[PDB]
């Protein structure tokens, strides 16, 4: 049994979990997680463009990432440079808890995961 952290940190495993989440139109939770992980690792030169793209991908084009008004106001401040990017790491932790508690256990009993374990028989 792959641990939740093992699925999220291997990019191939995480993409297959994205495929599983696309079946209920919730791939954006996995996409947001990976964009937030990239943001916190990125060269500081990249942050303005990556924050703009984050808002486009996960708050404009998708409304799957549901946040309390206080967090959304912190994002609205971050768009115009009046806050840092830590709000995206907070929302990442909230998304991670949803994925781990609500979706990961059902992913483990999917066709997609059964195939993954045949592909990765070294486990």
């Amino acid at each position: 049994i792959l641990q939740f952290e093992d699925i999220m940190t291997n990019p191939f495993y995480r993409e297959r979990f994205g495929t599983y989440m696309e079946r209920i139109d919730k791939r954006a939770l996995v996409g947001f997680w990976e964009s937030a992980e990239h943001l916190k690792n990125a060269n500081k030169s990249e942050i303005p463009q990556l924050v703009s793209e984050m808002y486009q991908n996960f708050f404009v084009e998708s409304k799957e990432i549901s946040v309390e008004k206080s967090l959304y106001k912190e994002i609205q401040q971050c768009l115009v440079g009046n806050r840092g990017i830590e709000v995206f790491s907070k929302i990442q932790a909230d998304v991670s808890e949803v994925l781990r508690e609500r979706y990961y256990p059902s992913f483990l009993v999917s066709d997609l995961y059964e195939k993954l374990m045949r592909l990765e028989h070294h486990h």
